């Protein structure tokens, strides 16, 4: 009856532009798990599951993106705070012949399965005991309601809450506001004069687009979870180039743009970069996304790392006023054709939690899936004070082979260290492999 139709619309918010394209893609591929994001946290100590589950229940209240329900309507998928029921599996794998390999297999069995958006919860939390004092906390979400930075903040908050509960103290109140504040702010932005100003800016900025520079063999839709190659690199290998995350993002974007130029001849290289890089304990609402926007770097004679990092800073400063305009909206307003993107390669710098601790026991976070890889994505994990960077090259399996991606990864890693060693040397003057 009409009362039920009216109630679904009045109690919900629309999807964002970015969520809309996720939902449309998931609808086209209903059995595909490519929209999952997942990580695990290794705890070097004893975990008490009942206390851990109490900490999870607390964070499920605090990070209310974890309670959003999605409902179909005549006007597309709608979202509101729902009431999912959930449980936390506990698996003791210590009697398996290889508990670590068994834990990886258990996690893979979950993250390779699709979720139905209209049947929540859209998260999974599980505890896997791998050794007497080694636990893995598995965390999986759907990208429509989470990103990797939000997953990082949730892991940090659960660690803090669990630690307070273990000690018998009351956790201090969280610093997250509510996902509803994001939804209300975005609803207002959609009808604002600012959005019209941002549209004009990005339409002008993207004039004369063409196919993005890519190492891909072809362009293809994302039908399968990423092919990944990971490198670990000492921060000292980058010299003075990366004192903080902002500078590291500028360096990696410059280095990849230069590498794409050397491999394609494209002198006007467009990458995807969030206009600002987020870090921990900074009042961010889990589930609120970064808008990845085009970043153009121009290769001209004598171009060097110094000048490219300068262009990257100029691009980011110029886009700051306009940083809310959805990449997804822009890609359509430009009138671009079937499956064509604004950029092939994205760079995502993410924090590393130096102090992560559960009940006094040290822990570390490890990404399993970071969402779909349309072409190529670099995921970089680091925070000042950490002596090592983890760099994930995540690629559409239809566009690269493992060999081919590994060859590009080791060459790029070599190339970036040559750049960091002499920021004045012309890009054209660097030997490649």
């Amino acid at each position: 009856g009409s009362h039920m139709d009216a109630s679904v619309m009045s109690t919900t918010y629309a999807l964002s532009a970015a969520q809309t394209e996720i939902w449309l893609a998931q609808q086209l591929y209903p059995d595909s798990p490519v929209y999952n994001i997942a990580q695990y946290t290794v705890i070097e100590g004893v975990i008490e599951p009942a206390v851990f589950e109490a900490a999870l229940r607390q964070v499920i209240d605090e990070a209310d993106t974890l309670r959003l329900q999605f409902i179909d309507s005549d006007d597309g998928l709608r979202q509101r705070i729902g009431t999912p029921a959930w449980s936390m599996p506990v698996l003791d794998l210590t009697a398996q012949a290889d508990p670590q390999a068994a834990a990886q297999a258990w996690m893979r069995a979950d993250y390779q399965q699709p979720v139905n958006l209209t049947q929540g919860p859209l998260f999974c939390y599980a505890l896997l005991k791998v050794a007497p004092a080694q636990w893995m906390w598995y965390q999986r979400y759907h990208v429509i309601m989470m990103d990797g930075y939000g997953a990082y903040l949730i892991a940090q908050r659960v660690a803090y809450v669990y630690s307070a509960l273990c000690e018998g103290t009351t956790p201090a109140e969280c610093d997250f506001g509510s996902i509803l504040q994001l939804l209300e702010s975005d609803a207002q932005y959609q009808i604002s004069a600012q959005r019209a100003q941002d549209e004009a800016y990005w339409l002008k900025h993207c004039a004369n687009w063409s196919e993005p520079a890519t190492l891909a063999s072809r362009s293809a839709p994302v039908l399968q979870q990423r092919l990944r190659q990971t490198t670990y690199l000492a921060i000292q290998a980058l010299g003075d180039t990366a004192p903080d995350a902002r500078r590291l993002a500028q360096f990696m974007t410059a280095a990849m743009a230069a590498y794409l130029y050397r491999f394609t001849g494209e002198q006007d290289v467009v990458l995807g970069l969030p206009v600002k890089v987020r870090f921990g304990a900074d009042r961010h609402i889990p589930g609120m996304k970064s808008n990845t926007l085009p970043l153009r770097l121009t290769m001209r004679p004598g171009m060097n790392l110094s000048s490219l990092m300068q262009q990257a800073a100029q691009e980011m400063q110029s886009g700051l006023r306009h940083q809310r305009y959805p990449s997804e909206a822009l890609r359509r307003q430009l009138g671009m054709p079937s499956g064509q993107r604004l950029f092939g390669t994205t760079v995502n710098v993410m924090p590393f939690d130096l102090d992560l601790s559960f009940g006094g026991y040290s822990a570390t976070n490890h990404n399993l899936l970071n969402g779909p890889a349309e072409d190529l994505m670099l995921g970089v994990y680091w925070t000042p004070g950490s002596h090592q960077l983890r760099i994930d090259f995540d690629a559409n399996p239809a566009c690269y082979t493992p060999e081919g991606l590994g060859a590009h990864q080791r060459r790029f890693i070599r190339f970036m260290q040559v750049l960091a060693a002499d920021a004045t040397q012309p890009i054209d003057s660097i030997d490649l492999l």
